[PDB]
């Protein structure tokens, strides 16, 4: 379904490219997004899908547009319109200046010092379900560990009950790959009511969770409302339940097909922060955008006031202007290049954790289960949205050739 061109696009700028159903995903998600930088496609392009909308291609103009705030307004940064629109998420649904005070606040319930407090849990879950996995010889990895680890300590930190895991789940990705069984904003209501009340709870008798934290945080020589307060809680809770778990799936079914970069990393667990690094420019997976505040050309083509332009995170270190060999592993890359967590001032608040969470994934599942493989001729099937994902990963292994720690 084409949105009718608009006026000021020009013909040979169209490339009507589907976010949410890219025409070569079978070639894996990120293969299917790199044709928009194919020789034929233009830097700057307009897709008609989607009810209408531009894509930036390049690593250069994502990152300016990221950086000039002025013109690329964070309030609408999801295609389609509707879902942008009803985005209210805090912080990123701001521009600076009203942007800052509500993240440092998220700073403080995510960022580093949190991580290095959870070190010893991150730990001890994935270890305990690897432990767990390990005499198996066999899982489906999506549900069985890229699922349970990251969300479990998640819902740990916000103080949430596990068994509302499925639940929250499910709505959350609703608002990043839909089902087409609820809109954006069925989604975020749902989200939002089952928050609301937890929040009144916590502004009463406060906790030492996240979710007490944020709901009686200071902003700005003031304390947040408990509106802002649901709709930080709401964005944690999809930055918790929607990220690091699709990207684990992507790394371990990029390694069960290449036991030269397992042994690589075996051999060498030096490296490995390295790779995690070169995993996530290879394994990028967020596109979400922005909205024009007003009319503005941007190297060479006129943006009108209000036209959504999608900025792919995923993109950057796809660029062979900024990685040569783009789609090539390689752990000793002299410099790796991207904007996985994204770029300006909205950079993801959560990459430590993100980065810690791989880290100790990658080193107690190598260290346990080192040799393994994608199912026997199971096809592996990638899923695209504002958060692209990995449908499901069967992997088999010899426990034989497996090590008890
Ligand atoms: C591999 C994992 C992750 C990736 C690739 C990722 C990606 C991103 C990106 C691209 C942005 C900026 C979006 C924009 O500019 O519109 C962002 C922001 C954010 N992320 Fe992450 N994220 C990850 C993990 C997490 C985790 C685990 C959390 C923990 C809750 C988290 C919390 C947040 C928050 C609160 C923001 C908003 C910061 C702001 O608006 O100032 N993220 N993330
Ligand atoms: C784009 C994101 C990855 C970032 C954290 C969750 C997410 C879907 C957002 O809405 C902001
Ligand atoms: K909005």
């Amino acid at each position: 379904n084409l949105a009718p061109l608009p006026p000021h696009v020009p013909e040979h700028l169209v490339f009507d490219f589907d976010m949410y159903n890219p025409s070569n995903l079978s070639a894996g998600v990120q293969e299917a997004w790199a044709v928009l930088q194919e020789s034929n496609v233009p830097d700057l392009v307009w897709t008609r899908c989607n009810g209408g909308h531009w894509i930036a291609t390049r690593g250069q103009l994502i990152r300016e547009a990221y950086e000039d705030y002025r013109h690329f307004s964070s309030e609408c940064p999801f295609i389609p319109r509707e879902a942008g629109e009803a985005y209210d998420f805090i912080p990123t649904s701001m521009d600076p200046p009203e942007q800052r005070q509500f993240r440092a606040l998220a700073n403080q319930v995510v960022g580093m010092p949190v991580v290095d407090k959870l070190e010893n849990r991150i730990q001890e879950l994935a270890c305990s379900l690897i432990e767990s996995l390990r005499p198996q010889g066999q899982c489906n990895f999506t549900e069985d560990y890229a699922e349970p680890f990251p969300i479990r300590i998640f819902m740990l930190l916000a103080g949430l009950p596990e068994e509302d895991i499925p639940h929250l789940k499910y709505l959350t990705d609703q608002m990043t790959r839909p089902d087409g069984s609820m809109t954006f904003a069925e989604a975020k209501e749902a989200l939002y009511d089952y928050l609301i009340p937890i929040i009144e709870q916590r502004r009463q008798k406060p906790g030492t969770d996240a979710i007490s934290i944020v709901a009686n945080g200071q902003v700005n020589g003031r304390p947040i409302t408990s509106d802002e307060a649901k709709r930080m809680c709401g964005l944690l809770l999809v930055g918790g339940l929607d990220t690091v778990v699709n990207f684990l799936s992507f790394s371990m079914e990029f390694l069960a097909k290449s036991p030269e970069h397992r042994q690589e990393l075996i051999e060498r667990p030096e490296r490995i922060p390295a790779a995690c690094e070169e995993l996530l420019r290879r394994f990028s997976l967020v596109a979400d955008g922005r909205i024009l505040t007003s009319d503005y050309e941007f190297h060479g083509v006129q943006l009108k006031k209000g036209d959504q332009i999608l900025l792919p995170q995923m993109l950057s270190g796809l660029d062979e202007r900024e990685n040569a060999a783009p789609m090539h592993v390689d752990f000793s890359r002299q410099k790796v290049s991207h904007t996985t967590f994204g770029h300006g001032s909205h950079l993801c608040a959560g990459q430590h954790l993100a980065r810690r969470e791989i880290i100790v994934t990658l080193k107690e599942w190598l260290t346990r289960i080192p040799d393994f493989s994608i199912a026997p001729g199971a096809q592996i099937q990638h899923k695209s949205g504002i958060v692209s994902g990995v449908q499901a990963l069967p992997l088999v292994w010899d426990p034989a050739t497996t090590k008890a720690v």
